[PDB]
């Protein structure tokens, strides 16, 4: 029945909507293991679009905070992996169905991880999106490489150094969403309209062969999980994300 997302099946699309209220659409580890179990569903089933959403405000902020501290104040000693995650981003790049993100409301590392990889991004005029990290000595290693994969090195690059939240018109002109619009609901019907006509063994074949001519994401996987191991073991960042979540920033 799910602790985080509400699973909504409608003909050959699947809708999982991010039920996460009180940590701001934060993602946990619960989150990741119900969408790999969402997915298989989908990976034989008659199903051909996945979409994800449920933010109207927020569609996904990134790693929870007062998580990452609550379990330093328990008894953390040397981070938690990410690879559930990371190969949670990779499966909706290569699994046999059209993922698609649906997008209102602040965006920031995490939310962008989901968005990036989706295999087709939407919008309203609301959605921004930003990436803070840097701010705490940190960086978005897990989202870098599908952020990177539909923007760009540089433009991952300057977002990132400057911190400062982009507009939908930006994401667009970038490539980091395809499709946006203040009717956001009437545009993915216009997508799904599209989509159905497309049948799962050319979807999955063609992706498949989209996946062998780039292995960037998967290439980079170790180095993004060793980064993220590090700079979260690392002193210093520890007491600036620390010393923040009661006071100052620096």
């Amino acid at each position: 029945t799910y602790q985080t997302i509400k699973v909504r099946f409608q003909a050959s699309v699947c809708y999982i909507t991010f039920h996460r209220p009180e940590a701001n659409n934060t993602i946990n580890d619960t989150l990741i293991e119900e969408c790999l179990q969402v997915l298989n569903q989908c990976e034989t089933s008659t199903v051909t679009v996945v979409v994800l959403e449920g933010l109207p405000e927020v569609f996904c902020f990134g790693a929870d905070f007062q998580e990452i501290y609550q379990e330093m104040k328990r008894g953390r000693k040397q981070a938690s992996s990410q690879e559930p995650l990371y190969d949670l981003w990779m499966k909706l790049q290569t699994g046999p169905y059209v993922t698609i993100s649906h997008v209102r409301g602040k965006v920031n590392a995490g939310g962008l991880g989901f968005v990036s990889a989706t295999d087709i991004a939407i919008a309203d005029q609301t959605a921004s999106f930003s990436l803070s990290e840097l701010l705490f000595g940190l960086y978005p290693a897990c989202v870098l490489p599908f952020l990177i994969r539909r923007i760009g090195r540089q433009k991952a690059h300057y977002m990132t150094l400057m911190t400062k939240p982009i507009s939908v018109q930006e994401a667009s002109e970038w490539g980091l969403i395809d499709a946006f619009d203040a009717e956001s609901d009437v545009l993915l019907r216009k997508h799904l309209l599209r989509l159905r006509r497309l049948n799962k063994k050319g979807i999955a074949h063609y992706k498949q062969f989209m996946s062998s001519l780039d292995h960037q994401v998967s290439r980079a996987k170790a180095t993004a999980l060793t980064a993220n191991q590090d700079m979260f073991s690392d002193p210093q960042n520890q007491m600036g994300i620390i010393r923040y979540v009661e006071t100052g920033q620096f």
